[PDB]
């Protein structure tokens, strides 16, 4: 019982919790679905289930597909889907 799914990191308390988290993880008024956290840092920003962890997200309306890990880096991600998003290494 982590306020729904913050059980170790944050996810704004007010986001989407549709995935526990690990110990690394300080969202803002966000939406995820079944993400991972590990090591990020997001915040409003509304992403689904997206192995992308790894700088700081966020987007007054942002839109990501899946994609993977972060970090103000590209990764192999050229076919994640992300529009209106800003971020950058956490």
């Amino acid at each position: 019982d982590g306020s729904c799914t913050n059980t170790n990191s944050q996810l704004s308390a007010n986001s989407k919790c549709e995935k526990s988290t690990l110990t690394n993880c300080y969202v803002d008024k966000s939406e995820v679905y079944g993400t991972t956290c590990t090591g990020s840092r997001f915040d409003g920003v509304t992403i689904t289930t997206s192995t992308s962890t790894g700088s700081r997200i966020s987007g007054p309306g942002c839109k990501i597909s899946t994609c993977i890990i972060t970090g103000g880096v590209p990764a192999p991600s050229a076919a994640c889907k992300i529009s209106g998003c800003t971020f950058s290494a956490n």
